[PDB]
Parts: structure tokens; sequence; C-alpha cells
């Protein structure tokens, strides 16, 4: 489909800004691995080949994640998270080491880290938020998931960073349906908040559980809720 | 369409040449602008949506015209016009600010105001070309289309300066009809002289009348001589 | 849905690549005619003409062939070959002042050039592999095809060099069919044993340098069996 190539140069313009930010932050390493990444692309585009872009995507999203985790490492660093620092420097480096062995799937290794890192900045700001407001028990799953995903990563599992973005990703989304449970109460529709505080207690009650299994069904249960607000 | 977002991807290139040209010719703020510029493209494309892959259009469009009217300014700047120079430097600023604000009706706004500082480059020029060759008198005119685009600034009307950017085209269709007109010898133009000649004479009235109902119809109509000369 | 505005636009990437690498070792020359060639692509796929396109591609090929021919040049310098540094060195300035031009016959005229550069740069390492190896064939061969290729270059001529490549290719693909009748002795099989055998001689028998009709049918002989292992 002349759909792959198409990504594959606009996801190459997109980290030819990341390689002038390389330019302009003194970054040899950054700069490298985008025009890597680029070139890769560029390759696997001159020949009408489906499976040389399949990589080259994988390489030059990649190097879209680092540049992402380390101004996120950054950002850790700066707001006295040094225990997220080292984390999202140990993920770039991964990262990094991936790419210069050109070994694919350890790329979607150390991407599915940098995934859970991300994820983990989120949830953490979540979290935080959600102690503003005062709730204690959005909180300790925030604080759970976060701290059951870092841990995670101090491992260096595979498959349990995955089933710690499983419970991330449910935290995140329980943020959207419960203000959108507390909006369906000022209109008066009780069609949108039934449907909103169903899909809240089934997903906090699947993190109460910690069901691998229960959270799939929450995700789909809620995205039938965002999928209305989406609509209007 | 599919030919939208090809020339998302056409100009995104093409502004980031521009971005590329600001380390060597030492503009900093225009490389924000370019990154800004692209970066919404290329996340607009990303997402398949027809209003924000436009508006990124539109917004890489003022970069572009940023960058022609800084080329502009600084060739005022030279050649002793510190009038244009600040009427390009105006229209600079405003097309920042209104990138920077993210008002896409103040880019609007901005844009018609570079493009119209571009004409007013241009029409000083014909009026040079005059210089350049004899007299066919008018002068007046063109200067009255150049004088009057600029005092259209002064009150910034909205019923305004797209007719300023109609007297200055049309003075600037003087340059196409005329160099045809002056190939008609024996063999003379075809025969088609006269109407060119109907062109030229319909439309120095008609600036002179300053109708906004009929001299749009005197600049096609100036065209349909030019579409002749397009075959050939 | 065409697709020679793709390879322009893939080209046009490709291109962008050299010019940050030209922003950042101080050479301007080779940003202007990247600049030259990116804009000219940029601007004929704008309006979807197709004969503007494969100007522009030809001449960003000729901008990719000099940032190629450059380092080579750069590469000669070090191992103090002051012949094979020269003829680069020529290609390239015909090359860049085609470029500054527009010219498209002699933009054809030297990338031809740059091809037998390259492909001498080639068949050096393919001469002195045969001389490590104790070759008493390859030997001669390679060494005679980079005497005529160097021979046609130190001219400048256009219409001798258009017969060198030929020999230099032919020598560079008895590599090929040697490493595969030798890899035809290590798998077992006789379909590219036999073949393989039968299609080096007939381009080692070949060597009648006075044929320059059959120094193709060598090379689709080889190429009949080189092909087919390309299959799997």
């Amino acid at each position: 489909s002349e759909e792959l190539e198409k990504q594959a140069l606009v996801y190459a313009v997109q980290v030819l800004l990341i390689a002038l930010r390389a330019i302009l932050q003194g970054d040899e390493k950054l700069f490298k691995l985008a025009e890597w990444a680029v070139e890769l692309a560029i390759k696997a585009l001159q020949n009408g080949d489906e499976r040389q872009v399949q990589r080259a995507i994988l390489f030059m999203q990649a190097v879209i994640l680092i540049q992402i985790v380390k101004e996120i490492a950054e950002e850790a660093r700066k707001q006295g998270d040094e225990k997220l620092f080292e984390l999202a420097r140990w993920a770039i480096e991964l990262a990094e080491k991936a790419i210069e062995r050109g070994d694919e799937e350890s790329v979607k290794r150390a991407i599915l880290f940098m995934q859970a890192v991300i994820l983990i900045q989120i949830v953490k700001k979540i979290a935080e938020k959600a102690k503003r407001q005062g709730d204690d028990k959005l909180f300790k799953l925030a604080e759970w998931a976060i701290e059951l995903a870092e841990r995670a990563i101090e491992e260096g599992d595979e498959e349990k960073v995955k089933r710690a973005i499983l419970f991330m990703e449910a935290v995140i989304l329980i943020q959207l349906v419960k203000e959108i449970a507390k909006k369906a109460k000022e209109q008066g529709d009780e069609e949108l908040f039934q449907r909103a505080e169903e899909a809240i207690k089934d997903a906090e009650k699947a993190i109460e559980e910690g069901d691998e299994e229960k959270v799939k069904e929450a995700i789909k249960k809620m995205k039938e809720v965002i999928r209305i607000q989406e609509r209007k």
C-alpha cells in the first residue's frame, strides 16, 4: 500500500527536525543516529520495498523516542526525580545501543521501554494532580502503577513492562472517564454518567484484582464512553 | 485529499531549506518559526485532518513569505528605501506574532500584508523598468498604486488592501500585455494587437476609476491576451 | 497515482542530509548546489509538471554524486594518490559548474565522469584483491581497465569514456560470477556450478578489447547467472 511509504517520508522529515536540534545542541550521537535512520528510510523508499520500510520506520520511531525520552530525562533531573532520570537514561542508552547494533527486535524491545517511561511521566503527573484534588484512591492506583512499572524497568523484563503499560494506560483513561462522569452530571444526561461510572468502577476494580485480562475489558468499555464524548 | 498532503510534504521540505538557510544567514528566529510550522505540518499529516493540514500549509506559507519579505526588507534597507524597509519590517513582525499567537485570522491578515509589500517591491520595479525603457506617460498610476497600498496599512481597512492588491496586480499586468504588444510590426501579432490594446486602454481608465466590480473583469481579459501567447 | 514525483521527494530529503553536512563542514558551495537542486525539484513538483521533475531528478543525482566524489577525493588525499585526487577534483568541478548554470548537457557529461571515477575506486580494490591471492588473469585485466578508464578521464573525453566503464563493470562482474562458482562448489548445487563457470570465461575470454559489442553480451550472460541467485 502507498501508505507505508508515506509514513516513511513523514517520519523522515520528522527525524530531520530532531537532526537540526542535534546540530544546535552540540550532540553528535543524536545527529548521526537521526541521519542513519533517515538514510535507511531513503534506501528503503528507493526500491519500492516493503519490509525495508518497516525496519526503517522502526529506526525512525526509535530516534524520535530517544529525543523524547532525552528531554523527559532532563525534565526529571531538573524537577528532582533522580530515579526517573536514571530509568530514562537507561532506556535511552539501551535504545542507542540497539540502533548501533542493528538488531531489529531489540529496538522493538527498547521502543517498548521508552513507551513505559513516557507513560510513567504521564501517570506521575496524573497522580500529582489527583493528590492536588485530594483523591487517595486513584492516587493509590496511579502510584501503584508507576511503582510497578519502574520496578519492571529495574528488572528489564519486556513482558512485565508490557503488563505495566496496560495498568498505566487504564489509569490514564480513568482520568478521562472520571472527568466525563463529572461533566455528565451537569447536563442531566444520566445515560452518559452511568456509562462512565460503569467504566470507572470496572477499570478501578480491575486494577483492584490486578488481572492482566480485566483491564483489557475495562479499556474497551472505557473506549465506548470516550467514543460518545468524541461524537459531540 | 491526496493532493493536499503532497503539497504539505513539498512545503515542509521547502521550509526546511529555509531553516537550513537560517543557520548560514544568521537568523535564529526564522529557524524556530520554521521548526514550528514544519512540526505542525508533520503532526497534521499524521492525523489526516483536512482543516489542520490546510492550517499548517497556511503557516508554512507564512514562514516562506517571512523569508521573502525579509530579503526584500534588507534590499530596501540597502537601496535606501527606509519606507519600504519599515513596511516590510512591520508586515514581517506582524506575521511572526500572528504565528506566535496562533491566530489564523491574524496570519491571513499578515500574509495579505506581506504579499502586498512584495507587490510594492515589484510595481516599483515596473516604474524602474519604465526608467530602463522609454516613457509611455502613466507612471503616476503605478505610483498611485504603490503609495495607495502603502497608505492602506495606515488604516488597516478590512474592505480594502485587497483593492490595493488589485491595482498593483493590474499594474504588474502592464508588464506582460505590453511585452507582447511590442511584437507587432508587419506580421502584427496575429492581428490581435487590438485585443492587447483593448485590455490596455480599458484597464488604464479602470484603475483610475477605482472600480471593484469590473476591474477584476479587466484583469481577466488581460489574461485572455496572455492566454493566446500561453499556447505558443 | 504516479511515482516519479515520489522519486523527486525522496531525492530531496536525500540531498537535504548532504545539505546538513554542508552546513557543518564550512562548505557553502555544496549548500548552494543542494539548495539549487532541491528548490528546482520543489517548484517543479508544486505544479504537477513531469518534464521539470526529470530535469530536477537529474540535478539532484548530480549533487549527491558530488557529495560522493568529494569524500572520495578526501580519501585520496590521505592515501597519497594524486592521480585519483585530480581526476575526482576535475569531475566535481565540471558538475558544480553545470549545476551552477543549469546546463542539462554538461550535467549528463559530468555525471558520467563521476560514474567512471567511482568505478575506478571499485576496480582498484578488485585489482588489489586479484594481486593479494595470486591471480594470473584478473590481475592483468583489472589493471588494464583502470589504465584505460583513467586514459579517458585524463582527456575529459565524453565519447571515449563511454567504453572503459564497460570493461570496469565486466571486471567487477567477473568477481561476482567467480564468487558464485566458488560457492557453487560449497552448496552442492549443479545448476549454479556449470553455468557460472560458463559465464566466467565468456567474460574472461572477452579480453578482446577491440570487441566493443560482446562486452554487453558478457555482461548479460553474467547477469543471467547472478540475477537468478537474487531470487533466493
